[PDB]
């Protein structure tokens, strides 16, 4: 590979360097022939396959603390290759899991919000034994990051993978969702994109309000055992009733959002060692509740609803009613998330945090890997800086990377 | 393998085995994705780049290893052999146009692709010719507003030093003008292009919307400036449905988007000339050539008169403008009459554009990020739908500007 690949900007004429590519430690999935950088996705490390990887990591964390060669880096590399050499595995130092974390952030491809990457309160969790004591953790968790609407990013990390017949799992994609309920006729009620999830709750006992709105229970395992059900305490989970600065009738559409964006599917892979629960949370960037999560046609899908609403020809796609109204939509959440003072980040501020945020790397790290395709915001494309913005994308270690789900794969008891 | 491609929205599956056929590039690496990036002969190389072109020519007339196909083969070859070149027949040079449009990853359009009129100009010799032939051009792909595909292929390159080349960037283009106080009068993309018109003899309106001279190399030879007549220049003066006010802001385009700057490739001879058009998404003119800050950048003007409230960005006050920017751009074109699709019909299209390739070739080449469209890309169909990109043969390539590489 070349030691120098150039990114250009196309409307501001800058150039770019990178040369951080080269410690590049994954596969995309593209071949010199293909690229499938638009495809979504393109039993434990054995003794031999982890030391080098652990040795890579604890390189990389005593280099950044301007420690490299020194005493106590040689010192920590003979006590983790001891570790692995009588026990197969090797646990990390506080200080190395908290770094490894932060830079799993900070090598997310696809994540616009990494300006704020070394802002991240990290809870070990490695000491938790049970699905009740996860549930304390994860409670923990919402209220710190919550902070009454002034979110603050954080994780929490579970024990790691030991034998993969012993894993933590949190089963919900995110802490906080919506139940979907598919009907007899066919409609569904709340939020499609949750049925499978909300059968399985329902399944396992949860009782089904059955509303649009209606959080879902925590399904959450301990040390490889059949998963438990949990209610999130109410006054924990902080929500947003939907409403438009100047449509006095959006209220009437009875919408609203939960408050704190927090993805709880992921693996969190540092040095070789795997954590399979690390539910970690930001803050929303509005387009995800207004252009997703709303308008997607497999999800709340309203467009029609709010066009209606506005008294739009609806006849003819040219007219671009959809648009239309898909802007006044993304206008009344973050008018909404602003008023009831809850930390929100409009697609327009976030790109153009995140050009900037790109630049510094690139000057500091000698890069950024970004995906672009999920940079691009999903309304307004080019309006935005990120459109114009060439990026390269490439996976680096530490990182988050995509499992199977778990009811897919548990052996039940 | 066979690769799986899938809609998110839908859910359909389709499966790709044309990706077996690219022997050409893309940039990417097992280890490094440039799909964002924008830009990542010999008588020995050229015998089986024609060869495998005639190949599939036969093979798609249905006639492979037939009396004609081994004919023409040895055709070819003998003419390579002596000549350090052959010619293509008319029929291989239609058919090589054509799936040089269906090959184009980065094209929406692509369901029209064998609807395309293809003009021989392979017998011009001077500038002159080339006037005469992009006129012709101009006035059937308009055709009074009710526009139709078009390409206009000149000589193919022998040398290296007697291109042919058509120096604008389209055959149709509004000038752009740097002013004293060091702002940017018309369209400051062409600023570079109209400066070389001018130090050429063109005499400048300076208006926003001054449409540029053409600016011909036939034969490696200096450029030659000609003004195309202007009732074949058709426009579309900009007024919005509702806003009343909105013609007042002295906006308008051209009906006729023909891309000229390309370099046709078929079968390993290389057409360095091949002006050709279609018709218009109206996000290309509503969002990019009016809305991008290094275009027209006319958001603020509109805001203002919408106005709406420019204080904070999460007003969405940019978003709001640029959607009414984009109904009237429409409503224009539509209202004369002249050809256009929305971004919505036009995704629409290319999503069963796909699905009729999978079916019939094995797979469709797509480029996602230049497929979505620069404006509410998740409510069109093609956000949630994956893709698969990779290179085939005929294709359009880049080529880079004649006048950093022309001496006179
Ligand atoms: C602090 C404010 C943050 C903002 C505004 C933000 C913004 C975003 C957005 C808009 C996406 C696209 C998600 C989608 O379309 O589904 C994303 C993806 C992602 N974010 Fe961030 N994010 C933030 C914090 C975080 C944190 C704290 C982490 C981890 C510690 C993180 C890791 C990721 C990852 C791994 C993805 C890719 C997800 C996937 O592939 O499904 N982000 N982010
Ligand atoms: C007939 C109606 C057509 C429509 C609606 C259409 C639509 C589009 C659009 C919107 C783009 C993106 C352009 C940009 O963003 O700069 C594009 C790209 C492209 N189109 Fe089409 N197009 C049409 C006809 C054609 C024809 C007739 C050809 C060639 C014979 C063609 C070949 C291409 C190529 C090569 C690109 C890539 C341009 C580049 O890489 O710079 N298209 N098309
Ligand atoms: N505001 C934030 C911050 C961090 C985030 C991290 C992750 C996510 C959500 N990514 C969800 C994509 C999951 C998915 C996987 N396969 C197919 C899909 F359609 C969707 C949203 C975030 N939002
Ligand atoms: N409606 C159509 C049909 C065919 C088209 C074919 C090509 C184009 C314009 N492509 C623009 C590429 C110019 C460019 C390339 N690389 C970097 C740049 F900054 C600018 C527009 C079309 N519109
Ligand atoms: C097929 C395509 O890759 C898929 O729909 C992607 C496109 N870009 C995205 N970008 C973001 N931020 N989130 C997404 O879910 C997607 N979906
Ligand atoms: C940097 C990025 O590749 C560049 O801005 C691309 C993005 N997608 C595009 N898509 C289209 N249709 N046209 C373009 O000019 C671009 N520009
Ligand atoms: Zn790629």
């Amino acid at each position: 590979c070349p030691r120098f690949l150039k990114v250009k900007n196309w409307e501001t004429e800058v150039v770019l360097t990178d040369t951080l590519h080269l410690k590049s430690t994954l596969e995309t999935g593209c071949t010199e022939y293909i690229c499938m950088g638009s495809i979504m996705h393109p039993d434990v490390a054995t003794k031999d396959q982890l030391f080098p990887l652990a040795k890579e990591f604890i390189d990389q964390y005593y280099s950044s603390i301007k420690r490299f060669g020194s005493k106590a880096h040689m010192e920590r590399l003979e006590e983790v290759n001891k570790e692995i050499d009588t026990t197969s595995t090797y646990q990390l130092k506080d200080t190395e899991l908290i770094y490894g974390a932060k830079h799993a952030w900070r090598n997310a491809s696809r994540c616009v919000g990494r300006i704020q990457w070394s802002k991240l309160q990290v809870f070990d969790a490695r000491d938790c034994t049970t699905a009740h004591g996860m549930f304390n953790y994860i409670c923990n968790h919402v209220k710190y990051a919550t902070n009454k609407g002034n979110l603050r990013s954080a994780i929490t990390i579970f024990p790691q993978r030991t034998d993969g017949k012993h894993d933590f799992r949190v089963w919900n994609s995110q802490l906080i969702r919506y139940a979907g309920y598919k009907q007899p006729d066919g409609s569904t009620l709340g939020d499609p994109a949750n049925v499978q999830f909300t059968e399985i709750c329902i399944q396992q006992g949860w009782k089904p309000p059955r509303g649009r709105f209606d959080v879902l229970p925590l399904l959450l395992q301990a040390n490889g055992n059949d998963p438990e059900l949990f209610q999130i305490p109410p006054e924990l989970v902080l929500e947003v009733p939907i409403r438009h600065p100047k449509f006095e009738w959006f209220k009437d559409l009875g919408l609203k959002w939960y408050g704190l964006p927090a993805v709880s599917n992921m693996l969190l892979e540092i040095g070789g060692l795997e954590f399979s629960a690390c539910p970690f949370s930001g803050w929303y960037m509005g387009t995800e509740i207004g252009v997703r999560d709303y308008c997607d046609n497999s999800r709340y899908n309203i467009l029609e609803e709010v066009a209606k609403k506005m008294n739009l020809d609806m006849r003819k796609t040219s007219s671009l009613w959809k648009d239309q109204a898909l802007v006044e939509i993304n206008i009344a959440v973050l008018y909404s998330f602003q008023s009831d003072k809850v930390t929100i980040v409009d697609h327009h501020s976030a790109t153009e945090s995140f050009i900037k945020h790109m630049e510094n790397e690139y000057r500091c790290r000698g890069g950024c890997p970004a995906d672009w395709v999920w940079i691009v915001p999903p309304m307004s494309g080019s309006i935005t800086p990120v459109f114009h913005q060439e990026m390269l994308n490439y996976r680096l270690t530490p990182s988050f990377e995509y499992q199977p789900d778990p009811w897919n794969t548990h052996v039940w008891k």
